[PDB]
């Protein structure tokens, strides 16, 4: 049973700016995506603190990073907050209507791109790199849901019933034929050290057969 939803036309509008404009520093959205799992792992972390049993479904705070070549995907993993089905309804937790705004109005004004998270709005520059993204998540206060989208203004949603994620949040990256430098082992570590050196996580970057 699977729910198809249209973007709001300001993150249509985004998602095309960032699929269309030309700017060669892609990298950046790994450091977006770290700082977005990072945040939700401060999140749980903060509950936590006052109720244990919000750990109950996974006491390990960590990002795993997961190169696949023979499927062309980087999946980011995070044992986060996790999202509820609204949140991934409600642009994945974000406030980016307002966001979009802002950045675009910072754009015109000379910022560029790998400005973004300074928006709130990290997340959508996975389309620098990514032709689909694929999100799966669990919240302790709902099932586990996918959501999905290759652009073009639409996403969809599910209850997800495969692998059993226990709490956080997986972005599969489907990577574009052009964008396949990041799964290699010596990039990806390369991002990790220039951007995510303070970020209070163990992030572990799984190498392949
Ligand atoms: C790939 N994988 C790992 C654990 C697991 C459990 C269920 C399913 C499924 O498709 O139901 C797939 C799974």
């Amino acid at each position: 049973e699977v729910e198809t939803f249209a973007f709001q036309a300001e993150i249509a509008q985004l998602m095309s700016l960032i699929i269309n404009t030309f700017y060669s520093n892609k990298e950046i959205f790994l450091r977006e995506l770290i700082s977005n799992s990072s945040d939700a792992l401060d999140k749980i972390r903060y509950e936590s603190l006052t109720d244990p049993s919000k750990l109950d479904s996974g006491k390990e705070l960590h990002i795993n990073l997961i190169p696949n070549k023979q499927d062309r995907t980087l999946t980011i993993v995070d044992t986060g907050i996790g999202m509820t089905k609204a949140d991934l309804i409600n642009n994945l937790g974000t406030i980016a209507k307002s966001g979009t705004k802002a950045f675009m109005e910072a754009l015109q004004a000379g910022a560029d791109i790998s400005m973004i998270g300074q928006f709130g709005v990290g997340f959508y520059s996975a389309y620098l790199v990514a032709e689909k993204v694929t999100v799966i998540t669990k919240h302790n206060d709902d099932e586990q849901y996918a959501w999905e989208s290759s652009a073009g203004g639409s996403f969809t949603v599910r209850t997800d019933t495969g692998e059993p994620m226990g709490r956080g949040t997986k972005v599969i990256l489907h990577l574009k034929e052009d964008q396949t430098e990041y799964l290699e082992e010596r990039r990806i570590k390369e991002i990790v050290k220039k951007h995510s050196q303070f970020i209070g996580y163990p992030i572990t970057l799984f190498v392949e057969k």
